[PDB]
């Protein structure tokens, strides 16, 4: 393509210059917990694959200045220079924003809950009068892009020594790369959430503190078919277009969802999942082969392989091993296979879909919360500072996630939300959820009351130390509810 339509999906990317070398980043945010935006390099994409799932936004509309205006008292469209559109973050469903608060004493930059203000609205600007305003916005062009709300520009950062996202009076440079745009339906694209079946029986790793430490792959069959810990995340070995059509023998990386970790050969261990950091092409690409004979593009490309309908062999692209069995089975590359080695596809539907990514950053981030209570237990203090902020927030949007709905709600409506609800805490409850809840009221537990909490956190750390153990407990109360 050379034109962006509204319905398209796009990274916003900036350059950077580190230690003497251009650096692309792209945007990114998480949204749940944590609402501002960041910098995700992509430069490296060769050795670590960066976290793209939370790069992705879609152009939902590209209106005129008076269309906008208008709709304010209040398909697939081209995008025009001078246009205000409006970018929804695809894994959060939330809007790019420009939001009232700052860091810096400039506007911060991320993610809004609803699409209602000016302050999700961005006009685009030629970079240079090679384009005109009213003319077609080009795939590779240079963009400036203003705040309809703040009338500022959005802008990298670069002080002070980390890259940072803003809304300020200084220009930034940014690239729309397309990451995919209208799709033959039925056929497999990269960024695409899946199970992979055999057969039923489909590839996943291990439950939630499994003996394995999550790190093996196996061929498993009955209720795991519906769990979290199945799903996969193809990833194509490029940025721009990423969300093009999935090619016989084109080379991937296969992600875990709730694990976001990475199917890699290791010379000592064999076919494993691997940390992101460890993720370099040769270990972790794979392909999708026809059979087992011998054996770019700046669009789509041409649909090839189709859901369901396609049976597939995964072949490791460095080492021409085939996904197999050794023979609840275990997965392993071998060189010659089994004769049934096949597997189809099946796409993961957005609730489930969301649902995995949301366990995955809640995991880290308590996680994180859990390692910094470890710390200090029992070191009394000047106190490794702990994710308060982001664990309120976490908590407050997961019971929101939770929540009933209103008993005011009609039959037919309240049946519908509720069997959501319960597949939702379903998912949560086979990925340790309820654990994580209680080991971080077990660990707050631990102190008496808040003052107690200060002698060995900070004194401006126990300030929260009540509303998190009360928010934990409601979460937990959330989660359990029928």
């Amino acid at each position: 393509v050379q034109f962006l339509r509204t319905d398209d999906e796009v990274v916003l990317q900036c350059s950077a210059t580190v230690l003497k070398e251009q650096l692309k980043l792209c945007l990114a945010a998480e949204g749940f917990g944590n609402r501002l935006c960041f910098l995700e390099p992509t430069s490296n994409a060769q050795n670590v694959p960066p976290d793209l799932a939370i790069c992705c936004f879609t152009l939902e509309q590209s209106l005129s200045v008076r269309a906008l205006q208008e709709m304010l008292a209040n398909g697939h469209r081209t995008l025009l220079y001078g246009h205000a559109i409006l970018l929804r973050h695809a894994h959060s469903r939330m809007y790019l924003s420009c939001l009232t608060t700052s860091r810096s004493m400039a506007f911060d930059v991320g993610l809004q809950e609803d699409a209602t203000g000016e302050a999700c609205w961005w006009t685009m600007h030629p970079a240079s009068k090679q384009r005109s305003e009213g003319e077609k916005v080009r795939v590779g062009d240079d963009l400036i892009l203003v705040s309809v709300s703040s009338e500022r520009y959005l802008h990298l950062s670069t002080a002070s020594g980390e890259l940072q996202v803003d809304a300020s009076f200084m220009q930034t440079l940014w690239n729309m790369n397309p990451i995919c745009s209208c799709c033959e339906e039925g056929y497999v694209t990269g960024g695409h959430v899946l199970r992979l079946f055999h057969g039923d029986e489909c590839l996943t790793i291990s439950a939630a503190d499994s003996d394995d430490q999550r790190r093996l792959v196996y061929y498993e069959g009955g209720a795991v078919c519906t769990h979290a810990r199945s799903l996969w995340r193809l990833e194509p070995l490029r940025i721009s277009w990423s969300g093009s059509h999935l090619r016989w023998g084109q080379p991937l990386r296969i992600r875990h969802v709730t694990t976001g970790r990475y199917l890699a050969l290791t010379e000592d261990q064999g076919l494993v999942v691997v940390d992101a950091c460890k993720a370099h092409t040769k270990a972790t690409s794979f392909c999708f082969r026809v059979s087992k004979e011998k054996l770019d593009v700046e669009g789509m490309g041409p649909p090839e392989i189709k859901y369901g309908e396609s049976l597939c062999f995964v072949q490791h692209v460095a080492s021409g091993l085939w996904l197999t069995y050794a023979a609840k089975k275990k997965a392993i590359l071998h060189q010659e296979g089994h004769m049934d080695d096949a597997l189809f596809l099946t796409r993961c539907q957005q609730e489930e879909s969301q649902a995995a990514r949301m366990m995955h950053s809640t995991a880290g981030l308590y996680n994180q919360f859990i390692k910094g209570l470890d710390s200090f237990s029992g070191k009394p203090r000047p106190p490794p500072a702990l994710p308060i902020e982001a664990v309120i927030l976490s908590l407050q949007d997961l019971i929101g996630y939770f929540e009933p709905p209103s008993e005011e709600l009609q039959h037919e409506e309240k049946q519908s939300k509720l069997r959501s609800l319960r597949n939702r805490q379903s998912l949560f409850q086979e990925e340790g959820m309820l654990s994580l809840v209680l080991n971080c009221i077990d660990r707050l537990n631990v102190y008496t009351t808040a003052a107690h909490f200060a002698e060995y956190a900070g004194e401006e750390a126990a300030e929260s130390w009540k509303e998190i153990v009360n928010l934990l407990y409601e979460l937990l109360a959330s989660l359990i509810r029928g």
